[PDB]
């Protein structure tokens, strides 16, 4: 909330991964965890940790005194200029003026123009840098730090903003998304709601408690030291600390969190803890209770998974759950993050892992002989076509047509001529696919009738 007091003074210095986990254990069993002094713990460690060293053993001691100060300069910083006589409380809600104040006072506080490792507190208050979604947790927390108990995070698959009054019915736009597009900041949330983009959600976005904020701010973690090395220390700190949150049922709304958990788990088995599959089938299960099974990643969490470990028809299979998922919205144009990955797994993992699996067979596999794999790629594709339908800016293009027309030609004709497409028995629901569908079973493939089929208008 506001002011550190002693129970969690006493818990200091921070000289371990322990000692850190120890101190969120604390902060989470209270009603209010503060966000901000949680937030410049972490900062302060991973920005120590996350550099290369020469020392086996080593961890950066969070005396005290160093983030006692910076916890002095951020309030200071936010009561000093918010006077909250100049905007009324009308019964334990904020207006929309007093959130466009705080989310000024941040904005305003920012380098003039400079990234990893600029997510928390910590950088802020050191540096006046912050990335998008840093912008809004600092939000979050200069309103926890001047009491304002109604305002929250709000986060999609790749944006955040901030929910307050009852409920969270108000929202608010408090960052930047993407590179060069217009400032939305002080705006509802609802034209992107209304658009059907992914970057809203259909309205099945998170709206956080404060531990779920909690839980934010640990998934935000970047191990990252360069781009061949993580920090094993904070890799397992934030290992550490979803655990603690899954055990106290903070993880529960959060796909996300869940998926990255189970990464985690993937990477380095806690003893005695669910196992990866489980995890990530969990992440599935709260998406589905919670926001409509209308997440996207729950599902690529899972097919990567699946990947990794050459289970080639889990993979396509839940590949193809992404593609049911997101047929049914729009692509908006700041929507370019969920593209870029339909495109990388159409076009490179996919053709990657059947051409494996064609070496595979020709020294001795059997997913090229499995018509359900072939079915699986067909319900990719028609999802993928079907969420074009409507959109205000084309998805397919000749490169898609490229690979597609390579994955087919990975299964025997014979092979594909064993499922039974429908307007293994599969329906489709895109017109592309509709109107290709005897072309998919053909023997031999007419790439020239397909390629413009698929990159119709």
């Amino acid at each position: 909330a506001m002011g550190l007091k002693a129970a969690q003074k006493t818990l200091f210095p921070l000289r371990s991964i322990d000692d850190v986990v120890r101190l969120f254990a604390a902060e989470l069993g209270r009603e209010e965890p503060d966000l901000v002094l949680l937030s410049l713990v972490l900062g302060f460690v991973e920005h120590f940790l996350a550099v290369n060293r020469v020392g086996l053993t080593y961890f950066p001691v969070a005396d005290l005194s160093i983030i006692a100060a910076l916890y002095a300069r951020f309030t200071a910083q936010i009561r000093g200029a918010v006077d909250l006589s100049l905007y009324p409380r009308e019964g334990g809600v904020s207006s929309r003026e007093l959130v466009k104040k705080v989310s000024d006072v941040i904005w305003n506080s920012l380098s003039r123009s400079y990234r990893a490792h600029i997510q928390s507190l910590f950088s802020f208050i050191t540096g006046t840098k912050l990335d998008s979604s840093g912008v809004a947790f600092a939000v979050v927390g200069a309103c926890q730090a001047l009491g304002l108990r109604d305002v929250h995070l709000a986060l999609s698959e790749d944006h955040a903003w901030v929910v307050f009054g009852p409920n969270g019915e108000q929202t608010a736009e408090v960052t930047w998304h993407g590179k060069g597009n217009e400032d939305r900041r002080g705006q509802t949330v609802n034209a992107g709601v209304a658009e059907r983009s992914w970057l809203y959600l259909k309205g099945s976005y998170m709206r956080c408690d404060r531990k779920m904020e909690v839980a934010f701010m640990v998934c935000a973690i970047n191990p990252s030291i360069d781009l061949h090395t993580d920090s094993l220390e904070l890799l397992q700190l934030q290992q550490k600390l979803l655990w603690l949150l899954y055990d106290l049922g903070h993880l529960e709304r959060y796909p996300m969190a869940l998926g990255n958990l189970a990464d985690l788990e993937e990477l380095e088995p806690t003893p005695g803890r669910p196992d990866p599959l489980t995890l990530y089938h969990k992440g599935i299960a709260s998406a589905k209770t919670y926001y409509r099974d209308e997440h996207i990643y729950p599902y690529m969490y899972l097919a990567g998974y699946h990947c990794r470990n050459r289970n080639v028809r889990e993979a396509l299979q839940a590949w193809a759950d992404t593609a049911t998922v997101i047929q049914d919205y729009n692509y908006c144009r700041e929507d370019e993050e969920i593209y870029k990955e339909f495109f990388e797994v159409a076009n490179d993992v996919i053709p990657n892992l059947l051409k494996e699996a064609a070496s595979l067979l020709e020294a001795g596999g059997s997913a090229l002989q499995d018509p359900e794999c072939f079915a699986h790629l067909l319900r990719f594709y028609d999802g993928i076509c079907k969420w074009e339908e409507g959109s205000p800016t084309p998805v397919l293009h000749v490169g898609w047509a490229t690979f597609l027309v390579q994955s087919l030609g990975r299964f025997e004709g014979q092979v594909r001529q064993k499922v039974r497409i429908v307007s293994p028995v599969l329906t489709f629901q895109s017109e592309k696919m509709k109107g290709m569908k005897e072309l998919l079973v053909a023997t031999k493939i007419n790439s020239s009738a397909i390629k413009l089929q698929l990159t119709a208008q």
